[PDB]
């Protein structure tokens, strides 16, 4: 999984076409103060414990950040090794699940299988970005 | 070499701390309308066969999205074989000064050695947000 944290003053997206033939999550837009987003691509190797690792890092570096909103921007540009699309919408899902059990604020995962517009606006402070990789 | 090319419809960045103890360009802030924005991280392997390929690249796709402004920004996070700052910074030189011999329009290279702000609205069209590697 490799992942990149961007700790943003506002965020927003919205859902144009579809990327895939049948996009498992509907069309729909959102936006946000102060967050950190998350992009998020997710490898061939990733299981459970790929996850968890990711889960607990995104915690981490929330607390640290002191932020209280994370977004799980799923995004197929930061790796060569990618997952299939319905594996990588499974794991997906399921780090949104276990962000909410290590993480106390507002998780938002964006629809997965969409090209998407964004605006962000990213902090320039020295943890303002970051890339992780997790692996089992 | 490994780029993300954002299409953008309006981009811009201020350096603020220094990243490097002598960042090798001055401080700055620029923005800019619709434009190409490169994420440009500098690998180990980069040399000019490289580097004659990503301008080669940047320049064409700049030509079929029909934008006439590319945004050259170093960025350190989109790798694990980064190059030295040294020799990314005269990689980044040499692709700003190698890009205009093949595209007309606008080329700005952004401070390399700072951490910088930015804000981007990133167009949500098929072709807007892509990946490519470079090597010789
Ligand atoms: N291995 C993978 N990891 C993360 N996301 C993945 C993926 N495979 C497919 N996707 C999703 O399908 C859309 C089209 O590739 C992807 N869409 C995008 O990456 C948008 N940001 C483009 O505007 C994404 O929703
Ligand atoms: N191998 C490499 N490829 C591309 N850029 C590189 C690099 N090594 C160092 N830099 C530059 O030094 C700043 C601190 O790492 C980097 N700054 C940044 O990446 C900012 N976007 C952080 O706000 C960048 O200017
Ligand atoms: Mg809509
Ligand atoms: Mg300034």
């Amino acid at each position: 999984m490799r992942l990149l944290y961007l700790h943003a003053d506002r965020f927003e997206y919205k859902t144009v076409k579809p990327a895939l033939k049948n996009p498992p999550d509907p069309p729909g837009e959102a936006s946000f103060g102060e967050a950190l987003v998350v992009f998020t691509t997710v490898e061939d190797g990733d299981g459970p414990q790929t996850v968890m690792y990711a889960a607990s890092d995104i915690a981490s570096h929330s607390s640290r950040l002191k932020v209280t909103t994370v977004i799980l921007y799923p995004y197929a540009h930061l790796s060569s090794r990618l997952a299939k699309p319905m594996a990588a919408h499974k794991r997906l899902i399921e780090l949104e699940g276990a962000l909410r059990t290590k993480f106390p604020g507002h998780v938002h995962r964006a629809p997965f299988g969409w090209y998407k517009s964004f605006s962000i606006a990213c902090k320039g402070h020295p943890l303002a970005e970051l890339s992780r990789s997790f692996t089992e």
